[PDB]
C-alpha cells in the first residue's frame, strides 16, 4: 500500500508514535518518506552484505526481522520480515519503536540523517489535523 501523507500521519498517531522516545510525527513522516516514499510493499537488497530492508520504514534484516536467509543475522523486532511488507503498519510500528529504543534513537537510519536532522520537518504534517 502507498499511504497517502496526511492518511499516514494520522494512522502513526493512533499507533502511539507521536513523540515516541522523544521522537515527534514529523520526523516519523520525514523518516518513512525519505526510506520508502510511504510504501509499506518497499524491499531493497543490500548485494554487499546480504541483508535487505523491508518496508515503508526499510527496516533491515540482520537485526531486526527474521527473512532465514541473511548470514549471521538476528530478529531484535521478533518478526518475520513478511510482517513489514503488510498494507497494516501495526507491526512496523512496533518494530520502528524498537529499533530507537537503543542508543541511536532515530539516527539508527542514516537516511534520516541525510534527509530530515536539522531541517524543517513542519510541512510533512500540515494541514493532517496531527
Amino acid at each position: 500500500k502507498l499511504f497517502e501523507r496526511c492518511e499516514l500521519a494520522r494512522t502513526l498517531k493512533r499507533l502511539g508514535m507521536d513523540g515516541y522516545r522523544g521522537i515527534s510525527l514529523a520526523n516519523w513522516m520525514c523518516l518513512a518518506k525519505w526510506e520508502s516514499g510511504y510504501n509499506t510493499r518497499a524491499t531493497n537488497y543490500n548485494a554487499g552484505d546480504r541483508s535487505t530492508d523491508y518496508g515503508i520504514f526499510q527496516i533491515n534484516s540482520r537485526y531486526w526481522c527474521n527473512d532465514g536467509k541473511t548470514p549471521g543475522a538476528v530478529n531484535a523486532c521478533h518478526l518475520s520480515c513478511s510482517a513489514l511488507l503488510q498494507d497494516n503498519i501495526a507491526d512496523a510500528v512496533a518494530c520502528a519503536k524498537r529499533v530507537v529504543r537503543d542508543p541511536q534513537g532515530i539516527r539508527a537510519w542514516v537516511a534520516w540523517r541525510n534527509r530530515c536532522q536539522n531541517r524543517d520537518v513542519r510541512q510533512y504534517v500540515q494541514g493532517c489535523g496531527v
